[PDB]
């Protein structure tokens, strides 16, 4: 949600905004609509008060202006309900047009779809083996590590994961949990449902409401990522300045309808309905530099994660046609996944100033006492199934055999994944 | 889902289980379904045959006897017609009856509802306090451990832990993973999703269709226990003798919908919509001998891990009229919870034979190459966030902060769980 204010005064500025990041929005439409919800605001005012003059009017009024009072009593409300049901009508519509206003996105973003991403850095490399390497599913189909099965009790781009790899996606988990809280996050364990209102507050309803599961008979709806329940935690809440910045590091199921084809045909780890996230939430004051600070932060936290996990990655400025509406910048970070000789995305580390905040209704009052909307930025910490997919693939030993990165022996137990059966 | 061979030569038997189980069975009504099906299936046999060897006899016939074989063709032919109807109908309803049929209960099982468990024996004292004991939120709201906010992200019956509290949560379940691994079982990360096939399979549907949250738009439902999933895999695979018993430990998120009103205040920790569940499933070979050794064995490995967890619990042999239409036995594992100076459940362990197995088809190849459906039992190994209610209270010290049991120090980095604020 953008300040209608702003929108009113430079529209320009959000149809570029809305250009460059392909928002189906018409701003003039928009723009109209609003003249006229103010238009019928203020008609409103005029019979419902002339009614009110009336109404004060017909207590001592002779029988004769009485009943004429009431004649024009009758007609101004009706007049009033006409004008009344007409607003309503209009301002569902303007706030569902708000619901699509994009932010401007920051002036370095590259400009156009997911092809004008631009890689901003490299750290470390395909690993060069020894001998002929196998694929992750071929890892885990070799070495017992995953349930074909589950395919047929939950449906594709399901998994299910047995023995030492069962294990492992827990001690990734775990890792990724206490790597955040001694990077001062605080760790939070959270539900994967939230009521409507989490959703819209994030920016996930209405524009990505396809790829939400809803909880049938209830008004729950599983979420796709620990942000939105970390983002509407303290929704209507005035925070104190000596709050920020808020470092949540939450992890959550997540739920995904994944409506959208994986066009490197359906399956493995990569794209499942059901996975394993630890999110980085920040909700920080209302500058830039806090902002930039904090994007640094983020991005720091998850490359500090794939050094420790060993993986040869990469960052990844995303262009305005592919960050999503209410984003300022946005990062990917993709890990080099052998099998498909490319990056795969792991995290995606976003700032979307005080888009989210004015939406979910976050607050903080400033040095001065100013109560102002806050800005809110996340990144993802570590997601499984998906990492395990390049464990497996830059980490196979000859034996088809997985070694585990030096950080995680603690978690592990072991230094080799061994298979099951 | 019983042996209708068993049903038909030993009614009694299971209309004593349909009374002491309290099932809204009418046992009469199936068994005279069943002799209805029965006579029509055999009356079909007898009208194809004779529709089949009259019309041999009918072609070149001498005239008149011809005439008299095709109208005892179409007498037969529109007897077919209804047979068949009829059969459709009535084997329908009987196969949706047959699925409410219950196992019998074991001959020691208490008859009687929840009222006539009998407590088997108890093992460790209640906590002995320096002071008065706080409830476990209290000792969360005093530590700062858990996040009253999700209430309005989440509605009720949501928990969101924090700092320690979220990391011990991730710590109780990995442990409960690295015993059950130790014990043999074999490791598994679940979805907590599955098609309706999986539910019908434990008995989960139809008895219990209401405690189950389904996903809408999509033919998937949430799993309550991943006891769903892990039953469901083998279905319609005939297991090698030598593959038995297949014992697995499985993880996953489970959620319920709850449906059960409400009663006492059980807040807190007690009974949430999403929770995790490490489970104990054992599919056997089918004999009662087998069942009861794997029965011990799921009992004694959720006693060790009590212990691990140094807390005060006892066994509790539940009756007939509360473990359940497929059941043959269940013994519920309490422990104590101080504040409410009462046990609670934290562990359910069922031997249901092969009630299960027929109705999610789990065979197994026995050592004379017959066939046989397979016993399946399951317990519970660790369900989070219910335990930590019981885990705070008993180990919480007179400043408010909770020890760690010894057991648990290796998963938890330290010895005592630390205050957010
Ligand atoms: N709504 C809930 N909230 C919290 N924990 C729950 C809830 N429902 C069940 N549990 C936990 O999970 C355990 C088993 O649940 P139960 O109703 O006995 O179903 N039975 C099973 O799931 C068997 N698969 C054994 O696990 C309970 O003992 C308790 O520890
Ligand atoms: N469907 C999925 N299956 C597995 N991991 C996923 C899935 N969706 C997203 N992820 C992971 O979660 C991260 C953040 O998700 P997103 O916020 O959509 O970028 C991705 O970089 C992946 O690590």
């Amino acid at each position: 949600m953008v300040d209608l204010k702003r929108l009113r005064q430079e529209p320009e500025v959000f149809h570029r905004a809305i250009r460059e990041k392909g928002v189906a929005l018409d701003l003039e439409a928009l723009l109209a609509l609003d003249r006229e919800v103010q238009e019928l605001k203020k008609r409103l005012q005029e019979v419902q008060t002339e009614r009110n003059q009336v109404a004060k009017r017909v207590p001592k009024a002779p029988p004769e202006e009485k009943e004429a009072l009431i004649a024009r009593g009758k007609a101004l409300g009706e007049e009033a309900k006409r004008l009344e049901e007409a607003l309503r009508e209009k301002e569902a519509r303007l706030e569902a047009l708000l619901l699509q206003v994009p932010l401007p996105p920051w002036p370095g973003a590259p400009v156009g779809g997911e092809e004008a991403n631009r890689e901003i850095k490299r750290v470390g490399g395909p690993p060069e083996f020894s001998f002929p390497p196998l694929d992750h599913v071929a890892l885990m189909e070799k070495n017992g590590w995953w349930e074909p099965r589950i395919s047929q009790v939950s449906g594709s781009r399901s998994y299910a994961l047995k023995g030492d790899l069962a294990l492992y996606e827990l001690a990734l988990l775990r890792f990724a949990m206490d790597f955040m809280a001694r990077r001062g996050f605080l760790p939070m364990t959270l539900p994967s449902y939230a009521r409507e209102k989490a959703f819209l507050g994030t920016g996930h309803f209405p524009a990505y409401r396809d790829q939400v599961w809803a909880i049938a008979e209830t008004d729950l709806y599983l979420t796709g990522t620990a942000e939105v329940v970390l983002n509407a935690l303290h929704s209507g809440e005035i925070l104190p300045y000596e709050a920020l910045p808020l470092r949540y590091a939450g992890y959550a199921p997540a739920f995904r309808s994944e409506a959208g084809s994986f066009g490197k045909d359906v399956r493995g780890l990569m794209r499942v309905h059901q996975f394993h996230k630890v999110e980085q939430y920040v909700l920080t004051e209302a500058s830039l530099e806090a902002s930039d600070r904090a994007f640094q932060e983020l991005l720091e936290n998850a490359e500090e994660i794939l050094r420790l996990l060993e993986l040869p990655y990469r960052l990844v400025e995303v262009a305005t046609g592919d960050m999503g509406p209410g984003k300022w910048r946005q990062v990917d970070i993709e890990v080099y996944l052998p099998s498909e000789g490319r990056y795969r995305e792991t995290h995606s580390c976003s700032a979307l100033l005080d888009w989210q905040a004015r939406r979910a209704n976050l607050r903080y009052r400033d040095p001065e006492g100013r109560v102002r909307y806050a800005y809110t930025l996340n990144n993802t910490a570590l997601a499984t199934p998906r990492i395990l997919a390049m464990l497996l693939e830059n980490h196979q030993l000859q034996d088809g055999r997985v070694r585990v990165p030096q950080a995680l022996i603690p978690y592990m137990g072991k230094e080799v994944l061994e298979p099951c059966g």
